[PDB]
């Protein structure tokens, strides 16, 4: 069976630690993708059990990253935030077919320029995501992101294994409440969790007219989302030592998105900044991951109140700086059909703001380079 519970000590501080680190994300990708923070944080919670439960890969935190949310921006806008339900039903399923066909090893197929565009597009997006708190601006909102900017560089070089995140949020948060600045609240853009996710079987799609309408974005999130969880498995592979079966982990992927969508959740997968956040700070037991999603739950049920009064300059902070880590590559002075496939994917996204159609073209034109080369 080979089921383990080997160092709670460090896992389930590392899961307290990258639960702490994962409630921003969670709540800002909630509102970058139009929908209420609830959906977030369940999403997170509930993936995170799941894949603690039948994940391939222990130490490897799943979430709710922006590689999901931007995805399904388009349809909550389109069709509401309850067709992300159907659609994330639909793409666990998609995930555990994925996983008992056994198609991992074809994951390497993808074209490299594909994934790097995917990537550059991903973060621009959410750095063009952070603009609309700007265009209502008061100089609070200015003087509260720079300020939060400054914590978040200048700080860490004199503190020790405690994010400047942290420091920021709780800081701007006590500031904010204190001096009674005048800006957005997080309250505003939606409400947050109150109580355990609730069995919601997504009431509000239809059968087969919602199938033509959802199986694109189920179809695009799956395979994001089992790319990001192989990427993000070897590399927990390469840093510590497994023989973790890639199919499982997918198979556990779906399970997971699929109570997740049955329960109101969004769309979630592996989530490689802290998967190496955990690893690095002694996290390797599968109680890492569940403390994480657990203790995550326990404390935005705690500092709900305390919450909805955490200031958006932040969170817009915190995400400017999760764009800046997301997209800087190796920016070559190499085959130009790669760099045309890369750029194609990233200049559609920026006009089109619609990460599945730079998926798309993307897919398509290295399959006709492919065919070109064949």
């Amino acid at each position: 069976q080979r089921e383990w519970f080997a160092n709670p000590r460090k896992d389930v501080l590392a899961g307290i630690v990258v639960a702490l680190a994962l409630i921003p994300e969670a709540i800002a990708f909630s509102i970058i993708a139009g929908v209420d923070p609830q959906v977030g944080l369940y999403a997170s919670f509930i993936i995170a059990l799941i894949t603690a439960f039948l994940g391939g890969r222990p130490g490897m935190i799943s979430a709710a990253t922006g590689a999901m949310a931007l995805l399904m921006t388009g349809l909550v806008k389109d069709h509401g935030i309850q067709y992300l339900f159907a659609a994330t039903v639909l793409t666990g399923v998609l995930q555990v077919v994925f996983g008992w066909a056994k198609l991992a090893r074809y994951l390497k197929f993808v074209p490299r320029s594909v994934m790097v565009g995917f990537v550059n597009a991903l973060a621009i997006l959410i750095f063009m995501a952070q603009l609309p708190q700007f265009v209502g601006a008061n100089w609070q909102m200015y003087a509260m992101v720079a300020a939060g900017l400054a914590i978040i560089y200048l700080l860490p070089l004199v503190f020790k294994a405690m994010p400047s995140a942290l420091v920021a949020i709780v800081v701007l948060t006590v500031v904010a409440v204190v001096t009674g600045a005048d800006v957005k609240t997080v309250g505003d853009m939606g409400t947050l969790p109150t109580a355990l996710p609730h069995f919601q079987f997504p009431q509000v799609p239809l059968t087969f007219e919602t199938l033509a309408i959802i199986f694109p974005v189920a179809l695009t999130l799956s395979l994001v989302g089992l790319l990001e969880s192989l990427l993000t498995a070897q590399l927990i592979d390469e840093r510590t030592d497994t023989t973790s079966d890639k199919n499982v982990e997918s198979r556990g992927q779906g399970v997971a998105n699929i109570v997740t969508g049955f329960f109101g959740g969004m769309a979630g997968c592996a989530m490689i900044g802290q998967s190496m956040i955990n690893v690095t700070s002694g996290g390797r037991g599968r109680l890492s991951t569940f403390v994480a999603g657990a203790f995550l739950m326990v404390l935005i049920l705690a500092l709900q109140p305390l919450l909805v009064q955490i200031p958006m300059a932040a969170l817009v902070a915190v995400m400017m700086v999760v764009a800046i880590s997301t997209f800087d590559w190796g920016s070559l002075r190499f085959p130009k059909g790669e760099t045309v496939v890369m750029l194609a994917t990233v200049a559609v996204t920026v006009f089109t703001h619609d990460l599945s159609l730079g998926v798309l073209i993307g897919v398509v034109l290295s399959a006709l380079f492919f065919a070109r080369k064949v």
